[PDB]
């Protein structure tokens, strides 16, 4: 069973990525199961809904009471030791309200880190079928 801890903010980095204080240390997170696109891209710079994507989850963190991590069942940490994790503002998952708006897509998925998987996929269905932002 997944669970929950609480963090607190550091600083929102794109739309991917956030700075948090986990356990006590500060730790870089990328959100597990998305793509957004990036305003720090290492190839391309800043695409198309970049700066939108990356405003929609700076303001999410910003203005939550309470932020939560939750790790999937897989590895914890990616190759440039980032933290992989669902993160949660007041109850609501970043990773989803991303998806659910348009202003990301569902990543390529590797097991075991997929345990939201088809969640986020229906929700990335309803924001196509509503054509917002990317889809649009």
């Amino acid at each position: 069973k997944l669970h929950k801890e609480p963090a607190t903010l550091i600083k929102a980095i794109d739309g991917d990525t956030v700075k948090l204080m986990y356990k006590g240390q500060p730790m870089t997170f990328r959100l597990l199961l998305v793509d957004t696109p990036e305003t720090k891209h290492p190839k391309k710079g800043v695409e198309k809904y970049g700066p939108e994507a990356s405003a929609f989850t700076k303001k999410m963190v910003e203005n939550a009471k309470k932020i939560e991590v939750e790790f999937d069942k897989g590895q914890r940490t990616d190759k440039y030791g980032r933290g992989l994790a669902y993160i949660y503002a007041d109850g609501k998952m970043v990773n989803e309200a991303l998806v659910r708006q348009g202003l990301a897509k569902v990543a390529y998925v590797y097991k075991p880190n997929n345990t939201h998987e088809q969640h986020l996929r229906k929700s990335e269905a309803q924001a196509k079928k509503e054509k917002l932002n990317i889809w649009s």
